[PDB]
């Protein structure tokens, strides 16, 4: 399935992702891809745009995604969805 290497793969994010980043702490411009996971996790919940399906219609978030929501156990599409969004190293 989804390898744990996976998590250890640097990147670079986008303007747009690096700014949702920042607005839950992130001070860095290169990531690990368990950072970044970490904090669109923590700004998915801050934001009670989860609570098994995301919103985010009216949310950056969705216009980063292109989508108005989605699965949060589909994990390949949302691997996908981020890298729209990313540079790796
Ligand atoms: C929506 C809450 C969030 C979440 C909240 C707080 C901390 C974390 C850390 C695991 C990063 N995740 N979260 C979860 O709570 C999980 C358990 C949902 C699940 O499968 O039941 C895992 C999910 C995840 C983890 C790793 C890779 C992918 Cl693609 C998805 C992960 C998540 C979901 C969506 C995104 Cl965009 C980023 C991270």
């Amino acid at each position: 399935q989804i390898p744990a290497s996976e998590q250890e793969t640097l990147v670079r994010p986008k303007p747009l992702l690096l700014k949702l980043l920042k607005s839950v702490g992130a001070q860095k411009d290169t990531y690990t891809m368990k950072e970044v996971l970490f904090y669109l996790g923590q700004y998915i919940m801050t934001k009670r745009l989860y609570d098994h399906i995301v919103y985010c219609s009216n949310d950056l978030l969705g216009d980063l995604f292109g989508v108005p929501s989605f699965s949060v156990k589909e994990h390949r599409k949302i691997y996908t969805m981020i890298y729209r969004n990313l540079v790796v190293v």
